[PDB]
């Protein structure tokens, strides 16, 4: 369960498997 705004913004609220790579 990843958030669409993550996608862009890999955040603390976020999870690590959501990351990408472009803007952690």
């Amino acid at each position: 369960p990843c958030p669409p705004v993550c996608v862009a913004q890999c955040v603390p609220t976020c999870p690590q498997y959501c990351c990408p790579a472009k803007r952690k």
